[PDB]
């Protein structure tokens, strides 16, 4: 006799009031990357960037991340 | 006889009032990266950046992160 | 007979009033990175940046992080 | 017979009134990093930056971190 | 017969009134770092920066950190 | 009665023995030039470079400059 | 009665024996130049570089400059 | 009656024996120059560099400068 | 009756024996120059560098400067 | 009756025996120069460096300077 009463009430007013974004000027200059290898070995679970020269402008009008994880385990 | 009454009440007014973003000027100059290896070996769970020259401008109108983790375990 | 009455009441007025962001000028100059290795070996759980030359401008209109972890365990 | 009455009431007016951010000027000059290794071995749980030359400007309109951890354990 | 009546009432007016941020000028000059190793071995739980030349300007309109940890254990 | 006997004897063994030029590697990195004016006025004899970002590699197998000026004047 | 006997004998063994030039590696990093003016006025004889960011590698196998000036004047 | 017997004998063994130039490595780092003016006025004979950020590698296999000036004047 | 017998005999064994130049490593770090003016006025004969940030490596296999000036004047 | 017998005999064995130049390592660090003026006025004969931040490595395999000046004047 195991009885679980699971009642989460989530009330979130996750909200942004954001006016004008204005003037945004991005001038990334030029660079040089020189990288040398011979053998690469890797097995299972890999996120890798090798010699990545990049410009990333991620401007969202609202950045809202809500993460809820619920784990219930009986062995 | 195990009885669990799980009643979280979450009331969050996560909210931002943000006016004009104004003038943002980003001029990243140019650099040089020289890196040398021969053999790389790695096995399981890897996030790696090697020789990464980059410019990242992450401007959100609102940055709101809400993380809730609920774990209930009976062995 | 184990009985758990779990009643958290979370009332958070996490809120920012932020006016104009004004003038932001970022000029990162150019540098030089020289790094040399031969063999790298690593096994399980790795976040690594090697020779990373980068410019990161993270300006959110509001920076709000709410983290709640609830763990209930009966062995 | 173990009975737990868990009633946290959290009322937080975590709030910032912040006017104009004004003029912010960042000019990072250029430097030189030279680092040499031969073999690196490490096993489990690693966050590492090696030879990282970088500029980070993290200006949030509001910096609010609320962390609550609740652990209840019966063996 | 163990009975726990857990009633924290947290009322926090964590609040900042902050006017104009004014003129902030940061000019980090250029330096030189030379570091040499041959073999690095480390096992479990490591946060390490090796040869990290960097400029970090973290200006939040409000810096508010609220940390509450509640641990209840019956063996 | 003005009599000029002008007898220059120029014997120059201007000579270079130069072997192999070897390996020459030029990597000019990227820079940024910002220059502002409104009105420029200049009159006669002008060699001017304004805002000139350039790479010049002038490698001659032999650099020999012989300049002879002979001026004879009777008023 | 003015009589000029002008007899220069120039014997110059201007000569270089230069072997192999070897390995020459030039990595100029990236810089930033910001210069502001409004009105420039200049009249006659001007060699000027304004805001010139440049890399110049002038490697001659032989650098030989011979300059002879002969001026004879009767008023 | 003015008589000039002008007999210079110039015997110069201006000579260099120079072996291998070896390994030359030049890494100029990145800098920042900020200069401001409003009005510039200058008249006649001007060699000027304003805000010039530059790298100059002048390696000649032989550097030989011979300068001879001969002036003869009767008023 | 003015008679000039001008007989210079110049015998110069200006000579260098120079072996291998070896390993030359130049890493100039990054600096910052800020200079402000409003009006500049100058007239005749000017060599001027203003706000010049530069790296100059002048390595000649032989540095030989021979300067001879001969002036003969009758008024 | 003025008679000039001008007979200089110059025998110079200006000579250098110089072996290997060896290892030369130059790492100039980064500095900061801030200089302010308003009006500059200067007239005739000027060599001037203002706010000049620079690195100069002048290594000649032989440094030989021979300067001879001969002036003969009859008024
Ligand atoms: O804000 C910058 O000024 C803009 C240009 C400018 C000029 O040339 C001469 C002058 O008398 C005034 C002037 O005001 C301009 C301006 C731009 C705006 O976005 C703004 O909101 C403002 O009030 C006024 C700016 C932006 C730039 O991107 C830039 O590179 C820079 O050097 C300057
Ligand atoms: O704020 C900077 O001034 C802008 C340009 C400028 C000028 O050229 C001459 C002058 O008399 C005034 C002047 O005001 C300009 C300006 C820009 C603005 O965004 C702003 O809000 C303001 O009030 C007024 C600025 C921005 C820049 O990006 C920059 O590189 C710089 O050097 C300066
Ligand atoms: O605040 C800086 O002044 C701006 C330029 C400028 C000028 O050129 C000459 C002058 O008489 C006044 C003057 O005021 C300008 C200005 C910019 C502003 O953003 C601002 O709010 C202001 O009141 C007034 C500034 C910004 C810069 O980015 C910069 O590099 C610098 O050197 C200066
Ligand atoms: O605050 C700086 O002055 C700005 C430029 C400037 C000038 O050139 C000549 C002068 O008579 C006055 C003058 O006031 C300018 C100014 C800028 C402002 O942001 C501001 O609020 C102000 O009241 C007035 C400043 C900023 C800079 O970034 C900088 O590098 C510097 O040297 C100075
Ligand atoms: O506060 C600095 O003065 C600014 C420039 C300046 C000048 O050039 C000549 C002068 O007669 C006055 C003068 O006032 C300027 C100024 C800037 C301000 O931000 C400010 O609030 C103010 O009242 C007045 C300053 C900032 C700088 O960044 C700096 O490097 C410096 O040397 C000085
Ligand atoms: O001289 C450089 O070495 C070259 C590359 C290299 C290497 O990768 C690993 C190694 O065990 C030896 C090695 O010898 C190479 C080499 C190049 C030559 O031109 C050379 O005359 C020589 O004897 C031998 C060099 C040049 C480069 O351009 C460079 O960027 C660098 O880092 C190094
Ligand atoms: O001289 C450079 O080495 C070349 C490449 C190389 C390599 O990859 C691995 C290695 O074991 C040896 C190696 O010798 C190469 C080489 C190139 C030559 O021109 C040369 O005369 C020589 O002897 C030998 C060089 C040139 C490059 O352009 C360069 O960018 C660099 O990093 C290096
Ligand atoms: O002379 C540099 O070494 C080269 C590379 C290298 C290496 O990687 C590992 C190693 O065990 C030895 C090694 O000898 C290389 C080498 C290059 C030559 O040009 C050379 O004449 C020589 O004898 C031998 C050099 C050049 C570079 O350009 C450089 O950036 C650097 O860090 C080093
Ligand atoms: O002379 C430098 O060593 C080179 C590289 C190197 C190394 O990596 C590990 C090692 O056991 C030995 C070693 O000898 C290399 C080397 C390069 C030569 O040019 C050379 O004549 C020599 O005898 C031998 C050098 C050059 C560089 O440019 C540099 O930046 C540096 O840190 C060092
Ligand atoms: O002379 C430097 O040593 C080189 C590198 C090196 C090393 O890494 C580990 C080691 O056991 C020995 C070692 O000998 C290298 C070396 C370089 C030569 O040019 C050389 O003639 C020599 O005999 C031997 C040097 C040069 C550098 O440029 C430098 O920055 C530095 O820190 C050192």
């Amino acid at each position: 006799s195991v009885q679980i009463v699971y009642k989460p009430v989530d009330l979130s007013k996750v909200t942004s009031k954001c006016g004008s974004l204005g003037n945004i000027h991005h001038k990334p200059g030029g660079g040089q990357v020189e990288v040398k290898s011979e053998k690469l070995d890797f097995k299972d679970r890999v996120q890798s960037k090798i010699g990545s020269l990049d410009n990333i402008t991620h401007v969202p009008g609202g950045g809202n991340k809500k993460i809820e994880t619920h784990k219930l385990t009986f062995r």
